[PDB]
């Protein structure tokens, strides 16, 4: 996030303007997290929210609190200290919740630590001791992330290298798990993954590896498919992409592990001895253990970049498996294909990461895309050259770290859709599943509402056949709004953020003023969906003759009208800054399109 570049730019040039632009940014930060939370809390039962929510979400807002001064956020005007006690609340409440329990000690470590030390020890110093429960929090999330990612470089090492080099590979691996259960035992919590539990996930996806390639050498799959020499060569320059991008990992895990380790040092010695220390002494140990905590957000951002690259690589090589299944004359749904890519699944055993889980589960849903619109070759309804169009533009959608994967196989659906070709009505079911199954899906509201145009838009046609795709829309809406509207909020929250904010060393002012179009477009396209959505349900409810379809339309079209009258509130209160108003005048035409929803609606 920009309150990472903006810390970071802090904790290291050390400038009064630094630390100025920083505690601006996080304060600015907080206040949009804090209106998120209290939007959310008042969609729902408090039991709804406790199981669905984010705990990352929490986290965060923890974070930032305690990334303040107590003296500025004691300080924060009444609606902003509202919410704060509305957030306490909320986590004592469901601090035991399953969905909260990481969150939910992080809170009573830092209301125990307020108990014994508050008003003897400076306020800031205590401050000190709440991050360091936070980021302790953040470590145990991270060694999973590590432990996994440990068992993929350890895979394509064994797999690719040369036996020789094979003892070094495990004991590297080793090194890591050890590494990573020490950092978990710092932090005072027991080890998760076992040095042998990996090794044997990593022996078993290496010889899987192995044999692709030693048969692919062969032109074939290892279930005996022959393979064309430019597929072959294709599916082979992907392999030895993966190495390199798990070379990269390999020492992105590396400096992720030695900035921990300086962090924990550094803060165990603050706990240790802080107490004690006098005042000039105790301002050097936090300003060391600030650095320290700059080290890790840095190298964590770089291996979550060339961890997105090594996904969108495997889903790359996903793709090359399938289309030589159909050019084979198979079905590229078939059981020996979907048992391969899963023997060849970097994400699988390891259930400890949301990130991977999340990604497991997308990986999924795009095999059953791609497979729908390679039957769909076969059947003469699409072309090669359509499918080898569309691919290009999802696989560089994907490696792109900056449009979130769900939208991604969201516009994959699209392009299928879009001729209304008989596939179509198959893709629609695999997705329409998946968000039943998956209902967190709908925390990406560009993604959600961009369904349920392609839901509508399908049933446009002939209405009343396809009554369950129409509820499906009706069902979903008011999720896919409410996230929407969130992002919306967030994009142009952190707009007035890049405005007020100073260029930095990390981020240019072409690079912020560039960034601040970039949201203000997605605000764009997020309002043009809302539009298009309406548009659509009128449609429907007009050349519908069934009452109760009718129904669902006007409750869309009611749903609709809130969202876009909430979205018009918060950009009238950002055009209240004149010099913000003046710097984007693109605030003004989105305010008219967003008004221009609620008289289309009046």
């Amino acid at each position: 996030s920009i309150a990472d570049i903006a810390f970071i730019d802090a904790a290291f040039t050390r400038t009064p303007e630094a630390r100025a632009n920083y505690l601006a940014v996080t304060r600015a930060a907080l206040e949009g997290r804090l209106a998120l939370f209290a939007a959310r809390l008042a969609r729902h039962s408090e039991a709804e929210v406790a199981a669905t929510i984010d705990p990352g979400f929490l986290l965060d807002i923890l974070d930032l609190l305690y990334s303040l001064p107590a003296a500025l956020r004691e300080a924060l005007p009444a609606e902003v200290q509202a919410r704060i006690a509305l957030f306490e609340a909320f986590l004592a409440r469901y601090a035991d919740h399953p969905n909260l329990a990481l969150v939910g000690r992080v809170f009573r470590e830092i209301q125990a630590i307020r108990a014994k030390y508050s008003g003897k020890l400076p306020d800031e110093y205590i401050n000190t001791l709440a991050l360091i429960r936070v980021d302790r929090a953040r470590l145990v999330r991270d060694m999973r992330l590590v432990e996994e990612t440990a068992v993929i470089v350890a895979a394509y090492a064994l797999a690719f290298d040369p036996p020789e080099r094979h003892p070094e590979a495990e004991a590297r691996m080793r090194a890591t798990i050890e590494r990573a259960n020490a950092l978990r035992r710092a932090a005072g919590f027991p080890p998760s993954l076992a040095p042998e539990e990996g090794l044997a996930r990593a022996r078993r996806l290496a010889a899987r590896l192995r044999a692709l390639r030693a048969a692919v050498r062969a032109r074939r799959l290892p279930t005996g498919v022959p393979l064309t020499p430019e597929q072959a060569a294709a599916i082979l320059a992907t392999l030895e992409r993966l190495y390199e991008v798990a070379l990269e990992i390999g020492r992105a895990i590396d400096a992720y592990l030695a900035a921990a380790e300086a962090y924990a040092a550094t803060a165990a010695e603050l706990e240790a001895n802080g107490a004690s220390l006098d005042p000039a002494a105790r301002a050097a140990l936090m300003e060391a253990t600030l650095r320290a905590r700059g080290a890790v957000i840095r190298e964590r951002a770089a291996l979550l970049r060339l961890l997105r690259r090594f996904y969108a690589l495997v889903l790359e090589l996903d793709f090359l498996l399938l289309r030589a299944y159909a050019e084979a004359g198979h079905d590229p749904d078939d059981p020996a294909l979907l048992a391969l890519l899963r023997e060849l699944d970097p994400f699988n055993g390891m259930t400890t990461s949301e990130l991977h889980r999340r990604r497991r589960r997308l990986r999924d849903l795009y095999i059953d895309l791609v497979a729908a619109m390679l039957r769909g070759v076969k059947n003469g309804e699409l072309t090669w050259e359509e499918v080898v169009a569309i691919m290009d533009g999802l696989l560089a959608r994907l490696a792109d770290p900056e449009v979130s994967e769900e939208e991604a196989l969201v516009g994959l659906l699209e392009e299928i859709v879009k001729d209304k070709k008989p596939i179509a009505e198959k893709a629609l079911k695999i997705a329409v599943d998946f968000v039943e199954a998956n209902p967190e899906f709908l925390r990406d509201g560009r993604a959600g509402l961009a369904l349920i145009r392609v839901v509508l838009e399908y049933a446009l046609d002939d209405p009343d056949a396809h009554k369950e795709l129409v509820a499906f829309a009706a069902a979903h809406l008011p999720r896919a709004l409410d996230a929407a509207v969130d992002e919306i909020r967030d994009l142009l929250n952190d707009v007035r953020i890049l405005f007020h904010s100073k260029p930095s060393p990390f981020l240019s002012a072409e690079e912020q003023k560039a960034l601040a179009k970039k949201k203000l477009k997605q605000v764009k396209e997020i309002l043009d969906l809302m539009k298009e959505i309406a548009e659509l349900a009128k449609k429907i409810k007009a050349k519908s003759k069934d009452p109760e379809v009718k129904a669902l339309m006007d409750a869309m079209l009611a749903d609709i009208q809130a969202a876009a009258k909430e979205i018009a509130k918060h950009l009238e209160e950002l055009l209240k800054d004149k010099e913000l108003a003046a710097a984007f005048p693109e605030l003004k035409t989105l305010l008219k399109l967003a008004k221009e929803i609620v008289k289309m609606l009046e």
